[PDB]
C-alpha cells in the first residue's frame, strides 16, 4: 500500500492548508470482484500521507450496490478516527457515487453476500483552498449556433492516450473566414499552463496566465485557475490512471462548431503544442 | 452485416408500426479505432429489416469527436433516402451522444483523421406507439429518509452478469420490522412481466399485470409498461451485449434503504425469482 502527492499549483508557491484524498481498492467477499474507487474530497490538513494511509488502512470500508437512474455505489466506513477528522463527515455517515464512475464492473459485484473494500493505494492533491473551481456543467453543455467551441485535446503518457475538454464558445462570425494562424496567436495571448492533479482520480489544470477576452472569460465564470476531472471527461480512460503513473506529453487547440447540424459544414481546426506544460 | 429483431410487447399481440433502431459500427480511419454505437431512434415504419439494413450500409457516416461537460461523438449521415425517411431527421440532420454511452474507447478517435463509421448490425425494437415510458430520471434518482428502495437485479446470460433498476420507494414504518415473506407477497400481487428490448442496446421492459399500490403506482407515473435502458443503467455491461444474443435466466427483488445513511443500520432484503421472465 502506497501513497502519491500531487501538486497542480506548485509553481505558486502556495501554502497547502487542503487536502483532497481518493484511494482505491479491491471489492472483496468478506474472491476479488472489481476495483473500486473511493473519493473522500477535501479536508483542512496537514498530517503526514503515511499517517493519513495507515488510518485508513485501520477502517473497515463496506461496498454496498444499488441504483437509482443508474447503478450506484455506496460506501460505509467504520472505525476511529484522528488524523482522517477532517474527513469526518464522509467517512462516517455514508456516500454515494455512480458505479460508471468509481467502479468498471459493478456487474460483478455481489448481493447476496458482503463486500468490503481492500485499500492498496490513496492518491492526494495539495491546495491552497477548500474548494477547487470546475466550470458549471450546464454551461459546459451548451451549445449555439454559428460558434466555435475551443476545446483541447490533451496527450497523457502511461500506452500514450487522449482526453478533449471544452473551454468556451466563440463567435463564428458571419461569412467571416477565420484562418489557422489567426486563432493561434489569440490562443496563445492567453499563455495556458497545464499540470496534473488527482481530483476524481486525474484532474488537468488550467492557469490563465495572458489575456482572454470577456465574453469567453465571463463562460468560465471569471476564474484564472480551471479544474476538469477525467472522471467526468471520459470515467473509462480515468480508470487506467488509478495507482498509474501519468504525464502530459502534448497539447493541441481543437476548434469546433458546437451544434451538431454545423458539425457537416465546418471540419476541425487542429493547433498543435498550444500552451504549456509544467515540468511537474 | 445481419441485424435482429426484438419485440417485448410480443405477448399484448399488438400491431407494431413503430421500429426503433440502433446499430454497431468499427470507427475506421479513412484503421479500427474503436466500436460505436448509432442509436437512430423511433420511426413509423414496415419495411423490411433487409431493406433498412441495405439502405443504411449505402449511407457515409462520419464519426467526429467532441466535447462538453463530457466527451461527446458527433454522427453525420450521408446519402439518398427511402426505407429510412421516417428516420430522416436524425440521420440528416446529425446527431450528438455521451462518449460514455455509445463508445468504450473514445480515447482512440483521432483528430488528425477523419473518421468513419463502418456498420456492421442493425438492431431493431418492434413497438406499437411512437413513445416508450421510462420513468424521469429526477424520479428514479429521489431518495428519501426512512424509506424503503424496490429495486429489481436482472440476471443476464450471454458469462452471466447482472445489472440493477430501481422502481421506487415504499416507507419504512416507524418502529415497524418488515418481514420477507411479507414483501414477496406484496410484490408478487404486481405479477410483474420482463421482456427484452433493445433500447439503447439492451432494455428491459416491465408490464404490471397485478395490483400496486397508489404511492408507488404514482412513482412510476401511472404507467403499466415501463422500459429501462441498459445504456443508462450500465454503459460498460451494455457494451457487451451489442451484436451478442442475451436472455433473462433469473431476477430477485432488492429492498434497501434509500439514502447512503441508513445503509450502515439496515441491510439489503434479497427476494428471489421475483415476477416472470416471457419466454421470448
Amino acid at each position: 500500500p502506497k501513497y502519491k502527492i500531487y501538486t497542480p499549483g506548485a509553481n505558486e508557491r502556495k501554502f497547502n492548508n487542503y487536502m483532497y484524498m481518493i484511494c482505491y481498492g479491491f471489492v472483496e467477499d468478506v474472491k476479488i470482484r472489481t476495483i473500486a474507487a473511493y473519493p473522500l474530497g477535501v479536508g483542512k490538513s496537514t498530517s503526514h500521507p503515511q499517517d493519513l494511509l495507515e488510518e485508513l488502512c485501520s477502517l473497515k470500508v463496506t461496498v454496498r450496490r444499488t441504483a437509482g437512474a443508474t447503478e450506484k455505489i455506496v460506501f460505509g466506513s467504520s472505525g476511529p478516527l484522528h488524523h482522517l477528522l477532517p474527513w469526518k463527515k464522509i467517512l462516517t455517515g455514508g456516500s454515494i457515487f455512480n458505479a460508471v464512475k468509481v467502479c468498471r464492473n459493478v456487474d460483478q459485484i455481489q448481493l447476496e453476500k458482503q463486500q468490503s473494500l481492500r485499500i492498496f493505494f490513496l492518491s492526494i492533491t495539495k491546495l491552497n483552498d477548500s474548494g477547487i473551481y470546475m466550470i458549471p456543467r450546464t454551461m459546459l453543455e451548451f451549445r449555439r449556433n454559428n460558434a466555435i467551441a475551443f476545446n483541447l485535446l490533451v496527450y497523457l503518457k502511461i500506452k500514450v492516450a487522449s482526453f478533449m475538454l471544452h473551454l468556451g464558445n466563440f463567435v463564428r462570425r458571419a461569412g467571416k473566414y477565420y484562418s489557422v494562424e489567426y486563432c493561434k496567436r489569440k490562443i496563445d495571448r492567453m499563455k495556458l499552463q497545464f499540470s496534473l492533479g488527482s481530483i476524481g482520480g486525474l484532474s488537468l489544470h488550467i492557469k490563465i496566465n495572458g489575456v482572454i477576452s470577456k465574453r469567453l472569460f465571463a463562460q468560465m465564470g471569471f476564474q484564472k485557475n480551471l479544474c476538469f476531472s477525467l472522471m467526468d471527461i471520459n470515467p473509462w480512460l480515468n480508470r487506467l490512471t488509478w495507482n498509474n503513473s501519468c504525464e502530459i506529453s502534448r497539447v493541441a487547440a481543437v476548434l469546433q462548431p458546437s451544434v451538431p447540424r454545423e458539425f457537416m459544414i465546418y471540419d476541425d481546426v487542429f493547433i498543435d503544442n498550444t500552451g504549456k506544460i509544467l515540468k511537474g
